[PDB]
């Protein structure tokens, strides 16, 4: 038999969201803030369809830490559920939705991508705009202002500028233009804006120590940031108490600094987590650092790791997508099997009752092979 | 013979009692380190915090995903679970999953300690305020919005004995020995009682109390209570769930008194996440606020406007009272001790179990079944 294809997967801070082919979300893990959009608050430790958006055409799901947000081209609907708090949800209140609701707000916009934080929201449009809602105390929204916003609203200071994409941590943003210019705003105390202090900002204002080199991505950690050259190095800048920057040492950076150690690879996809870093390389190998005393490094044990280390898969068959979440780690491989590691007590890694794992697990519910060295 | 509870103490989703003899038990979320125990689980029964036997502390305090206690003989103040933004005193942002001293404290007469998600606030014998913790909205009042990693005197009150202090998700209060309230912190939604939504970065006085002087002031998440020198209690902040109990949802942005209760004389209050608790010198305990998991403890599971008493077998008195985010604890003059609301943390400390929506007896602390 065969299962369906995983389109894309996202972790939250203590839940897991999937987009399965055959136009179907499942959803699963910490369910107490209505973030799996089951309708009810319990977790759930095995991937669980969202029957309220069966049919509805969805294209991506993005996880916020306990929310999660869905959109859909053919619908031009983007939809949002879990703690509603600040109005991460965007729907113009503060409640909490424990099914998914649209964003009026977002209706009819054309929806090229969509970055989940702690409590605030982007959204960036197919001409390259952005839209940002939710808290704003930092100045996370980059409108100028410190006011939560419980709507979308257009950041006016990228008019004329063209974002290819943008990235959200605890309570800081980031975005990297069409032509290659990388942007921070938001809580900056831990450097993490990469603009050489410790100050926030209340709009974009551009990184300009970027090696010399323009950047094709970024991702946000909780108070961390990479990003990757054209070239497909990788940077990395803000706290690194949990050596979650990667570069061997656990020294902040208040500016984007070159992560040596995989100098000779090319990284295709980032993700940051809340202590934790994980990077992918054209190759499809995975490397993990920072926090592990969940596993959620995945290399084996409960030990930090202060520079990157290969995560390894039955087979060593290639990674394509990766996803951290606080104490959890998620990846998609080229063989259509999905793996978890790390924390499992909300049943984040949705294998049934679980103890935690320090290296990857199968999720048989969504894979083709079953367990292997057994 | 069991042991007497003490005092008992409500996190997010942690709980925690002072029990005779010396010991401390600890229940709920342990993910955090909030448990005190070492490891990071869960405990759904009442487990003895083995790290603070013979350390003869006389009271704990739980913030959202964290814990304090101190003791008199030793002069120390503990504390252990998440460290984020130093909200643990120890100088930097590390977690504990057991008990350390929080060495700034050491030999500080303490009067009392308030805790909210990631601020916390000593008042000492001499009526002198330390805060340490997150401070991006004001709300250690130090006059400045950077986090302190330890505690630091908060100026402001020199000359001005504080009483008792409170702490919410990010803002504080305090009443002074001669009955003044202050406010400060994160103020959007009126919860500082100041008449506006404005934050402040130092302690300001609310100046519009009815004309009555405050012994007492309790915060939960966004809103506050105080009661007064005539047992009068006072409600301001958010009320999107009715934390506030007047009967509407209406924010207020200075003390408002909920008149329901106006004959009844308030001897406890306590905030929760989105519901409030107060407790009349009668032992009757009142509930208000989010009953979505029955926290509110009337046997439903629909929101209370207005203050509506949770009932005990034989209407036996409550003699104390704390609210957690979406669960309460309760303890009775008959050494009972009843939790409800969310369980599945281990919150209510009856063992595995599902919500409950009135209160459940503690067969470990209880005397009764």
């Amino acid at each position: 038999a065969p299962p369906r294809k995983v389109l894309i997967i996202s972790a939250g801070a203590s839940h897991s969201v999937a987009l399965l082919s055959g136009d179907i979300v499942c959803s699963w893990g910490r369910g107490e803030d209505g973030q799996l959009g089951h309708g009810d608050a319990e977790d759930r430790p095995s991937p669980t369809q969202l029957s309220a958006l069966d049919g509805h055409q969805i294209v991506s799901v993005t996880c916020g830490a306990d929310h999660t947000v869905a959109y859909s081209q053919s619908g031009m609907e983007v939809y949002s559920w879990g703690w509603g708090d600040f109005g991460r949800l965007g729907h113009g209140n503060s409640s909490d939705l424990f099914t998914p609701l649209p964003i009026k707000a977002l209706h009819g916009i054309r929806i090229k991508q969509i970055a989940c934080g702690d409590s605030h929201c982007l959204a960036v449009t197919m001409e390259g705009e952005v839209q940002s809602w939710g808290r704003n105390q930092n100045g996370q929204l980059g409108l100028g202002d410190t006011e939560d916003s419980l709507v979308p609203q257009k950041i006016q200071a990228f008019e004329g500028i063209r974002i290819k994409m943008v990235a959200a941590g605890a309570e800081h943003t980031a975005a990297v233009t069409e032509d290659g210019d990388l942007y921070g705003w938001g809580w900056g105390r831990y450097g993490n804006l990469g603009l050489g202090d410790r100050t926030d900002r209340l709009v974009p204002e551009r990184v300009t120590s970027t090696g010399g080199e323009k950047m094709s991505m970024v991702a946000c950690g909780w108070r961390h940031t990479i990003s990757v050259s054209y070239s497909g190095a990788l940077y990395t800048y803000g706290w690194s108490k949990y050596g979650q920057l990667g570069h061997g040492d656990l020294e902040d950076h208040l500016i984007p600094h070159k992560l040596e150690a995989l100098s000779n690879s090319f990284i295709s996809q980032i993700s940051g987590g809340w202590r934790h870093t994980m990077a992918l390389t054209s190759d499809g190998k995975l490397y993990g650092w920072g926090w592990n005393k969940f596993g959620q490094v995945g290399v084996g044990n409960n030990l930090d790791q202060c520079s990157p280390v290969q995560v390894r898969f039955p087979d060593d068959q290639k990674v394509v997508q990766v996803s951290c979440g606080w104490r959890h780690t998620l990846a998609v491989t080229e063989r259509n099997n999905v793996f978890a590691w790390g924390r499992g007590t909300n049943g984040q890694l949705g294998i049934g009752e679980s103890v935690d794992r320090n290296f990857p697990k199968i999720i048989e519910a969504l894979s083709v092979d079953g367990a292997s060295g057994q």
